[PDB]
DNA sequence: CGGCAATACTG
DNA sequence: CAGTAT
DNA sequence: GCCG
């Protein structure tokens, strides 16, 4: 809601990034995701240090763009950062990928589709570079969610859809269309996989797969590409996850996300001693000196989503406040 | 000093 | 496994 | 980068 200042830290943070520097690029991301949750411009040094998230390194650049409106670091940063964004925005491509082409040569997507060596995955994200870079208005995802739920409902009308992600936060708009199913009697979730995927590939609406271990019949996930009918149509990305309804108010909890309010969260039950994956909340959860877990500790019974606040001893918040 | 979420595929 | 993804 |  406020501080064009983090414009200038926003150019940092994802240069540190495509960079490699995660940790760093973490640290501007909070910085600048809190440089926003706040109300009044900081006008003091002092008044920065004062914000959770901001320290005295982040601080003495917030002072330079008020003081001097202008941050020197942009001034310094690689000229291969804007190739390495260019590259790292290719669906299945990430900072090592981008930092190898870069080393072999590359500049431009060009260089890419004529001389690289492309995944599977790849080759999809560089076919579909443009639309997959655009938002659909969430109109369009509400189209997609009801294209899955009727061809899944169709070989079994007790499948439970339900649209998560950003549309359950209530955005305006979807990068991709998150799709959680599940089945109320806890069972007959069994490997559906198989005849929705061939459904939806039936009547032509996904037209090209990138993550879908059919082979298995314990997948979870399907991350693929899809098409509604008619002109003036995109291609969308699409991400479905059948859970079983034992799982199902954590696996509605960590699809809904954010992903930052995910790892908030998440980061909150370690302190309790206790774990949250889109599998179970947990709790008696043995970890070493390195927060690594050791032990696996009991499954705490959770039905719905306020459980799993009211376990962590947290209020209940309504997905459209968990757009972190 | 050293963690910064916890998990699922791919090859 | 490393890399990438959610 | 931040912070315990
Ligand atoms: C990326 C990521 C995501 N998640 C969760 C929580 C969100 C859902 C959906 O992710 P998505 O990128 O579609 O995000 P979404 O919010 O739907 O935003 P878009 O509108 O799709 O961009 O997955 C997570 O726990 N950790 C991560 O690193
Ligand atoms: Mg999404
Ligand atoms: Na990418
Ligand atoms: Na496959």
């Amino acid at each position: 809601h406020n501080l064009h200042i983090t414009e200038k830290l926003e150019v940092l943070a994802k240069a540190y990034s495509v960079q490699g520097d995660k940790w760093r690029a973490l640290g501007y991301a909070k910085a600048i995701n809190a440089l926003k949750s706040f109300h009044k411009p900081v006008t003091s040094y002092q008044e920065a240090c004062s914000i959770p998230g901001i320290g005295k390194r982040m601080a003495e650049k917030i002072i330079e763009i008020l003081e001097s409106g202008h941050l020197r670091k942009l001034d310094h940063i690689s000229e291969s950062v804007p190739v390495l964004e260019l590259f790292s925005n290719i669906w299945g491509a990430g900072t090592k990928t981008a930092q190898m082409w870069y080393q072999q040569g590359f500049r431009s997507l060009e260089d890419i589709r004529s001389q690289a060596s492309l995944t599977t995955q790849q080759a999809i994200g560089l076919k579909h570079y443009s639309d997959f870079l655009e938002r659909m208005p969430r109109e369009e995802a509400t189209e997609i969610e009801q294209t899955v739920q009727k061809a899944a409902q169709a070989f079994n009308s007790g499948l439970l859809c339900v649209a998560c992600g950003s549309y359950r936060r209530g955005k305006a708009t979807c990068g991709d269309v998150d799709v959680l199913i599940t089945h109320p009697d806890g069972r007959s979730h069994r490997g559906i996989f198989s005849r929705l995927l061939d459904s939806l590939r039936q009547e032509g609406f996904l037209t090209d797969d990138l993550v879908s271990q059919e082979e298995n019949g314990q997948q979870q996930k399907y991350l693929g590409v899809c098409r509604l009918p008619g002109p003036g149509r995109r291609h969308r990305r699409l991400d479905i996850i059948v859970v079983p309804y034992s799982e199902f108010a954590c696996a509605l909890l960590y699809f809904t996300g954010s992903a930052h309010f995910n790892r908030s969260m998440r980061a909150l039950a370690k302190t309790k001693g206790m774990s949250l994956s889109e599998h179970a909340l947990s709790t008696a959860v043995v970890r070493n000196t390195h927060g690594a877990k050791v032990g696996p500790g009991r499954v705490l019974p959770t039905p719905t989503e306020k459980d799993v606040f009211r376990l962590l001893g947290l209020p209940y918040r309504e997905p459209a406040e968990r757009d972190w």
